[PDB]
């Protein structure tokens, strides 16, 4: 029996959990602990798991409690033995853990659950320790700035302290003078300049009232230069010249130039340009049915960053950089949808332990923030943590290593980045009519859409904290909103960011010319201990603020309870211009301000500066060869195999993923930018590409931010667009402002792009941010240290996309070819702030630049010429690592062989292979070579082409220069050293022997690559007698909070004849949908309740434990002739409900992955025989699928049930490897299941679950490879067309 307690006002019961690490985390742990010559003989932990309940439990709710409590992969128990060691969240916190444990039990209705929260109890033998080193053992097992170390467990109930609300304080100006508002700057940390303290105190002099502590945190964080861009609209003085425009008014010239395809700029959080007139295709309002509707789905964008938290806390900094930036783009106009992202890191060198590069050499760094090393470990973990449980694809990003003392602008010192870019970004569509936003009427109705409040950023204040499914909940009411078209109710709409309701609530009422009434105590706050100014400035995550007419909120409030949305009404909009906020607990007014004194503010700022240039040295070059270099440059970061990154986020949510990182047969992940579909029955679509160059600015200001832009394009150019104009850019500029010669170089570099560079190509730049003290400083001896990062602009290249079928990739082929080397370089061959200088320790001398404009226009259109007739092979862009990496990486993607010849390039044979100048390679057929030189030529490219020579069958690596040999490898050999930090980077962060595998594989050239066998004609439509009668049978398209793959589900579906309808489990619960009247049901992907309690375990437990659904799930299981199919979550859930599913006793668990990771893969299955209904005519075919999950390994109870439910036959579904055998080997299997095991059916056949997404791929276009013969119509068609059939 669990322990029960007093606690407070309420009981706190303790439920022991399962075992909580597996063999491999355990003996890491006992590696580190012998490292720190800690002697421990053994380490065991166990979840501990404590319910703060308001009232109590019987018999019936204590054993639903425990059984919700059960989850999770079937470990190695033990009991207790040695010192137990208990991590919690730190007291004053309250993980996302326990929001989604917490919804899961009162959704299971046990509203006596006031909170459950988690821990994870250690118990560590180890006689022999002394204090001080029982100290060293807690802090190994702990994250100090997220968690707490507690000795017994009863210490728990310090997590659960209820605190009376704290009153507002007064600063007491009236009574002190000045010295009251420069000792709040102190004591409130409100960094607040002079002129600013002068501001305040004459504009609370002339009010006649002291200031509230609020109104002056408010106030300063509306003032900082994050939120007001002090710099960006500051006038100039350079070299003694006053300057003509700010930063921002040079970033808008290019708007002034390019208005073109522009919708919306530099007026809402994201830019919009014209999209595509296709099918949107979700469910009506009124009739709950999917349908198409043909119309324009234009495109915004957005990109952000959250550097300083990360260097603090960076899985939740970089989960909170994707969660706001998805909120930008959900709140543009009066509702939008997030479609795809992209992620940028940069980090200083990784020094991992073991595989030191001899370029890296260990400077320290401050205690307070976390290693280059813990941001790529966590980071990015954090970054999917976000966009895979909120469900978008996150399909094209950057991540570049860079730290060396070097002599650049300020002479010698140290450049990098301690403090981080952690940049997130992406696309999204958005209706016409509501690109504008609505007028905000006096008395709307203002509303907090999203998460119940905490004490989050005001380093304690830096550790951010995420909660992805809460913002898919509120997304859906977003998607609710702008699908009723006309009768949208929201007015306006804007994200919750820095300075919380504080800044978002004063800009939302400014906007729309009203002030704002507003009630503190009609906020939902998961904090009651919270002062007013804590509740109205917190930084928690996952709101928004909306405006909304009064006679829309029935309407408002039936749309949030459908989707567990939670929302607030806390104010209303005036016609006064003036702000006040009430407290009904204390009967005050802790806001009561004109508008025009929030609002005010400080004087323009004036920035005067000197140029400073560096002198570049020429490139030592005496322990340079180009074998060593090639071996080097190999292993930087920067250039070196990115999987790492790829394979933990998403690539196929949506349905409408064209072009992923991963390319060709090898899944190698290369390709230039991603392109996905504008809708699921159209090929037009969308493309995101980046261009980043920040080492050339440690040389030279404006060349960096001309590569940006010019690789931006370089990496996109190979996609279906046309004209330039369609190209608009976000530029994110990072910068030590400040810092001897950043601010004159960053302004010359906004002037290089924004007056010169785009307006001549014609791209606009609509949408961009700044971030401006990327420094970090420290004491180190007792000497003062500074890592400052160079300029650092990421420009991110967004465009319309004409089709996406024609899109080129890196993948050579074998076929009679040509390759042609496009050198925009013009032969110059600069070799400063390359790769090559920088694993040699240098900057050298000379950057790249962009040498001529028109030659860069015209290799542009020229390729979108070769593109759209047809003419390329493949295409690859030359960036870091220069023409060879450019040709390695397409002879890896190809899997085969170069043999090149660069004697017209040059003499300086190292300096034509590693130069990063402007361009790239085009493969060609070889009977198109003549005429495909003549169309370069036509562009004035004659003398910046390059007959290089041919891709080969096989696995020599070639480059020659007339006779003699330059450089000659084993390809294979190559791959394997271009993988070895992605291998490092996985074998220290997964499980070892999975990242073993993976790297092994690379290995073995006889790999055949993905590849199909098919039992059946696809393009065979066995569905189409039906849907040519008109008769449409319903399928019920279940969706639970946190599902994110229904629209894809219902749209292969309906390609199948179905009519799809959402049936949410809202709608079952309150009797608006019956099973009874449905012969077809799925369960649909993603993260019910962010998978807390186990993936699929809260949505299968509703259903259990609500007897009334629980019965209607069991009927419609009963039936004779019903179909059902769950997919990856669904199949979770289903699994989870094997008691009502007639013939499903010996179904497995599905559980973590052995990896330890989420993997989102293009695995290759084969269809064994089954009785499955859905997999009729299939067996024995061989294809890829979409694999995207983390729990999706087969658990059986022990090897009698395994073999029991092979020897019934009732697995439908296998991994194989390339070579066709089932396996356990991974990736190729990318789970662990025992016999590649991954669908299951029953006996009769009539129920399938799998966990790969046929319903993502059913789209020929959205398969990550596929044979070029295929049609609109993959393989995976079949199933849902075998559905239609079977129904008759
Ligand atoms: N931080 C990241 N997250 C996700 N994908 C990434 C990241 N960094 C790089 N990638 C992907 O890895 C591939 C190789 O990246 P990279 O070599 O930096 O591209 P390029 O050199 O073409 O600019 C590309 O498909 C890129 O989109
Ligand atoms: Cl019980
Ligand atoms: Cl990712
Ligand atoms: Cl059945
Ligand atoms: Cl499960
Ligand atoms: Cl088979
Ligand atoms: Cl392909
Ligand atoms: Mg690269
Ligand atoms: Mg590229
Ligand atoms: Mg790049
Ligand atoms: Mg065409
Ligand atoms: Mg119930
Ligand atoms: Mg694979
Ligand atoms: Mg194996």
């Amino acid at each position: 029996g669990d322990g029960l307690v007093p606690r407070g006002s309420h009981m706190m019961e303790i439920l022991r959990g399962s075992p909580a690490l597996s063999a491999f985390r355990i003996n890491k742990l006992l590696a580190r602990f012998q490292a720190a010559n800690l002697q421990v003989h053994n380490i065991y932990a166990e979840y501990v798991h404590f319910a703060d309940l308001n009232a109590p439990l019987n018999d019936s709710e204590q054993a639903q409690l425990t059984r919700l409590l059960q989850y999770g992969p079937a470990l190695s128990s033990h009991t207790p033995a040695g010192k137990l060691l208990l991590v919690t969240p730190r007291p004053g916190t309250i993980s996302p853990w326990s929001s989604k444990a917490t919804d899961i039990a009162h959704n299971c209705g046990l509203q006596q659950v006031d909170r459950l929260e988690r821990g994870v109890a250690y118990y560590i033998e180890a006689s022999t320790l002394t204090a001080e080193q029982w100290r060293q053992v807690a802090a190994e097992l702990h994250d100090r700035m997220m968690e707490t170390v507690f000795s017994s467990l009863t210490d728990a109930e310090k997590l659960f302290i209820h605190h009376q609300p704290a009153p507002v304080s007064s600063v007491d100006l009236l009574g002190e003078g000045r010295q009251a508002l420069i000792d709040a700057n102190l004591r409130l940390g409100l960094a607040l300049a002079e002129d600013e303290i002068d501001y305040l105190q004459e504009a609370f002099t002339k009010l006649g009232r002291n200031p509230n502590d609020i109104e002056l945190y408010m106030w300063a964080q509306a003032n900082s230069e994050h939120c007001r861009h002090k710099i960006f609209n500051a006038d100039w003085i350079i070299d003694g010249k006053p300057q003509p425009k700010s930063l921002f008014k040079m970033i808008k010239n290019t708007f002034e130039t390019t208005p073109d395809y522009v919708l919306s700029a530099y007026k809402d959080n994201a830019a919009v340009m014209e999209g595509s007139a296709v099918g949107r295709y979700f469910a009506d309002h009124n009739t709950g049915r999917y349908d198409f509707h043909q119309e324009p789905a234009h495109i915004l964008m957005k990109v952000e960053t959250h550097n300083h938290p990360t260097a603090i806390s960076p899985w939740p900094g970089a989960a909170t950089g994707s969660g706001g930036e998805i909120r930008d783009e959900g709140a543009t106009g009066r509702g939008a949808k997030p479609k795809a992202g992209l992620v940028g890191f940069s980090v200083s060198n990784l020094r991992i332990p073991g595989f030191e590069q001899p370029w890296e050499e260990d400077f320290g760094k401050p205690e307070r923030i976390v290693t280059a090393l813990d941001i790529m470990t966590e980071g990015p973990l954090g970054g999917a943590a976000f966009n895979n449980e909120f469900g978008r694809p996150a399909l094209t990003g950057y991540f570049r290593t860079y730290e060396e003392k070097v002599n650049s602008h300020n002479g010698e010192e140290l450049r990098g980045y301690h403090k981080p870019i952690m940049l997130a970004g992406g696309i999204g569509n958005i209706r016409a009519d509501h690109v504008q936003k609505g007028e905000i009427v006096v008395g709307a109705k203002l509303i907090v859409l999203g998460g119940p409040a905490m004490n989050i950023g005001l380093d304690f204040a830096s550790v951010q904290r995420d909660n992805p499914e809460m913002e898919r909940r509120c997304q859906e009411v977003i998607d609710r909103c702008w699908q009723l078209g006309d009768a949208n109710p929201i007015l306006f709409i804007h994200d919750v960011g820095a300075g919380g309701l504080s800044n978002a609530m004063p800009e939302l009422v400014s906007d729309g010319g009203r002030g704002g009434k507003f009630e503190l105590r009609d906020i939902l706050s998961d904090e009651p201990g919270m002062s007013p100014l804590e509740i109205w400035c917190n930084e928690s995550q996952e709101r928004y603020v909306l405006a909304v007419a009064a006679d829309q909120l029935p309407l408002f409030d039936e749309l949030c309870k459908r989707e567990r949305a939670p929302y607030a009404v806390i104010g209303d909009a005036t016609e006064e211009q003036h702000l006040s906020l009430h407290d009904n607990h204390f009967d005050n007014q802790p806001i009561d301000l004109p508008l025009d004194v929030l609002l005010g503010k400080t004087p323009k700022m004036t920035r005067d500066v000197q140029t400073l240039k560096a002198k570049g040295d020429a490139l030592n070059r005496a322990d340079i060869t180009i074998a060593d270099a090639v071996k080097r440059v190999l292993h930087l970061p920067t250039v070196a195999e990115k999987t790492f990154l790829v394979t933990i986020g998403d690539r196929t949510v949506t349905g409408m993923v064209a072009r992923d990182q991963m390319v060709g047969p090898w899944q190698v992940p290369v390709a230039d930018c991603a392109v996905t579909t504008a809708s699921l029955d159209s090929y037009y679509g969308e493309a995101m590409s980046i261009g980043e160059r920040a080492p050339v600015a440690l040389l030279d200001f404006a060349a960096s931010a001309r590569l940006a832009v010019g690789e931006a394009l370089t990496n996109i150019a190979a996609t279906q667009i046309g004209d330039i104009k369609r190209i608009k850019l976000s530029a994110n500029w990072m910068a030590a402002a400040g810092h001897p010669g950043e601010d004159a170089g960053l302004y010359d570099a906004v002037k290089a792009v924004g007056e010169e560079l785009c307006p001549q190509l014609g791209l606009t730049i609509p949408v961009g941010k700044d971030s401006m003290s990327m420094k970090t400083r420290w004491q180190e001896g007792n000497e003062q240290r500074e890592m400052t990062s160079p300029l650092s602009l990421v420009i991110s290249a967004f465009a319309r996309v004409e089709d996406v079928r024609h899109t080129l990739t890196p993948q050579l082929s074998t076929e009679d070819n040509a390759l042609l080397l496009i050198d925009l370089g013009k032969g110059h061959n600069a070799l400063g702030a390359t790769a090559l200088a920088q694993v040699y320790r240098q900057l050298g001398d000379k950057p790249a630049d962009v040498r001529d404009v028109a030659q860069l226009k015209g290799f542009y259109d020229a390729m979108q010429a070769l593109v759209a007739a047809r003419k390329l092979l493949a295409w690859h862009d030359r960036s870091d690592g220069g023409l060879l990496v450019t040709l390695a990486e397409m002879a890896f993607a190809g899997h085969c062989g170069v043999q090149v010849d660069i004697a017209a390039l040059g003499d300086d044979h190292l300096a034509a292979l590693f130069n990063e100048e402007l361009g790239g390679v085009i493969q060609v057929r070889a009977e198109d070579r003549d005429a495909v030189e003549a169309l370069l030529a036509q562009y004035g490219l004659a003398d910046c082409v390059h007959y290089l020579g041919q891709a080969l069958a096989g696995d020599r690596f070639v480059i020659t220069a007339n006779d003699q040999t330059v450089f000659s490898e084993s390809r294979t050999t190559l791959r394997v050293w271009w993988a070895e930090t992605t291998w490092q980077m996985q074998r220290l962060r997964d499980n070892p022997q999975c990242a073993d595998q993976e790297h092994e594989a690379k290995a073995n050239d006889t790999d055949p690559g993905l590849n199909v066998k098919l039992s059946f004609d696809i393009n065979e439509d066995i569905a189409a007698p039906y849907i040519a009668t008109g008769a449409r049978p319903k399928v019920a398209v279940l969706r639970e909070q946190g599902v994110n793959s229904h629209v894809e589900m219902a749209a292969a579906f309906h390609r199948a004849g179905f009519d799809a309808i959402d049936v949410h489990m809202s709608d079952l619960l309150g009797g608006r949908i019956g099973l009874g009247n449905f012969h077809a049901l799925v369960a649909c992907g993603g993260f019910s309740y962010g998978d807390v309690l186990g993936a699929g375990e809260g949505w299968a437990k509703s259903i259990l434990f609500n007897h009334r659904v629980r019965d209607e799930f069991e009927t419609f299981f009963h039936r004779p002739q019903t179909l059902a199919l769950g997919v990856c979550n669904g199949c979770q859930m289903m699994s989870n409900l094997r008691e009502l599913i007639p013939g499903s006793e010996l179904w497995p668990r599905f559980v973590r992955n052995h990896s330890d990771r989420f993997e989102a893969r293009f695995s290759l299955v084969e269809v064994t025989q089954s009785p499955s209904l859905l997999l009729q005519g299939m067996v024995g075919s061989q294809m890829p699928i979409a694999v995207s999950h983390g729990e999706g390994r087969v658990e059986v109870r022990d090897d009698a049930h395994l073999a029991a439910l092979e020897s019934k036959g009732l697995v439908a579904l296998r991994y194989v490897d390339n070579f066709g055998k089932v396996t356990e080997t991974y990736p190729a299997n990318p789970n662990g299941s025992p016999n590649g095991i991954t669908a299951v059916t029953t006996e009769n056949g009539r129920v399938t679950i799998m966990m790969p997404h046929p319903e993502r791929v059913f789209r020929t276009v959205a398969n990550s490879w596929h044979p070029e013969n295929w049609g609109e119509d993959s393989p995976w068609m079949r199933i849902f067309r075998n559905a239609r059939k079977q129904l008759g």
